[PDB]
């Protein structure tokens, strides 16, 4: 199909010629959405810059205050700093023509969008737990890591490094009160905490590690086509999921092709392609492939399982210092 961008912003978007992506999405991720976008817009070359969450907003905010060049589109699973930006004047205002039934809490009005619905997953090494061996709970995991083969064998989110891995820890902490019985046996199990999921992946297909908690699906499900040992539990207690958020910096050289990029992520083509090929869970409910909402609630229990952290300027509290106080206290004392 053909994403609903007005022709006038194709024609604008071909004069530009150029689109500049800062990005935290695995390229290996990412690869079949560009290779896409190119096929509908070939008139458009792709910068594809691979970054940390962190180093995002840190670059962004200094390009911008420098009168630098800069992205023309960020694309984060770190939401809180992505609702930041688009909140303080960082966001070209536009109202996506493929957006018109995104709920309120899965778009900051027309400053910023939901591109996913990416789920918080558990990751192990089948040639060390057995998929029987593998709680699907805050509970049940807690206890799984008291026992003496566990030492030494988890990863999960440093969240004082990824700032996506203080999303989703925050989430958790804020969500699901077993995640403190889970935080105090991360300590117990002597958890190893990572800055990026390749890094924590790395060790579990290696069987350094025999479990990592937290990470995202998509990249699990990409994974395992390639490396058989891989195992996913997605959690019947409660799963946090994250939704990379997408905006168009407003001091963008190329804001045509930003629209045009944005307008394809969000639309069926761009949200199937997730679904089917590049295995990244998609936003959108109509859609076929293994990344999709509905086998999510399938594997969960239910959609009353999911909660979805929202695309809102009130996630903002998370960044508030008391609130962070708290969270990382708790955080730092229990996992050692
Ligand atoms: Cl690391
Ligand atoms: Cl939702």
């Amino acid at each position: 199909s053909r994403p609903a961008s007005d022709p006038q912003v194709v024609e604008a978007a071909r004069k530009e010629g150029r689109l500049i992506i800062y990005s935290s999405t695995d390229q290996s991720s990412a690869q079949a959405l560009l290779d896409d976008f190119r096929k509908l817009y070939p008139f458009i070359q792709i910068e594809y810059n691979d970054l940390g969450t962190q180093a995002i907003y840190d670059r962004f905010v200094s390009e911008t205050a420098a009168g630098a060049s800069s992205a023309d589109l960020l694309w984060s699973s770190a939401m809180e700093l992505q609702v930041k930006l688009a909140s303080e004047g960082y966001a070209l205002p536009y109202d996506s023509p493929e957006a018109k039934n995104w709920p309120a809490n899965a778009r900051l009005g027309n400053l910023a969008y939901s591109t996913t619905l990416e789920p918080a997953v558990v990751v192990y090494n089948k040639r060390f737990l057995k998929p029987e061996e593998v709680p699907t709970t805050r509970e049940g995991l807690a206890r799984l890591l008291q026992e003496p083969r566990m030492r030494g064998r988890v990863a999960t989110w440093d969240p004082e490094r990824s700032a996506v891995g203080f999303t989703i820890l925050k989430a958790d902490y804020d969500r699901f009160p077993a995640f403190q019985e889970l935080a105090r046996a991360f300590g117990k199990a002597q958890a190893a905490l990572y800055s990026s999921t390749g890094a924590a992946f790395e060790k579990v297909i290696s069987g350094e590690h025999y479990l990592a908690y937290g990470f995202f699906g998509s990249y699990a499900l990409l994974r395992q086509r390639t490396v058989k040992d891989l195992g996913i539990a997605y959690l019947t207690d409660g799963t946090v999921a994250i939704q990379r958020v997408a905006f168009i910096n407003k001091r963008a050289a190329h804001p045509n092709a930003a629209k045009l990029f944005l307008d394809y992520l969000l639309s069926l083509r761009g949200q199937n392609l997730m679904a089917y090929t590049a295995l990244i869970f998609a936003r959108r409910e109509t859609v076929v492939g293994e990344a999709t909402p509905q086998a999510l609630y399938k594997a969960v229990g239910g959609k009353d399982k999911v909660y979805a952290i929202p695309v809102s300027t009130e996630i903002l509290k998370n960044l508030d210092p008391a609130e962070r106080m708290r969270f990382l206290t708790f955080w730092r004392q229990a996992v050692r």
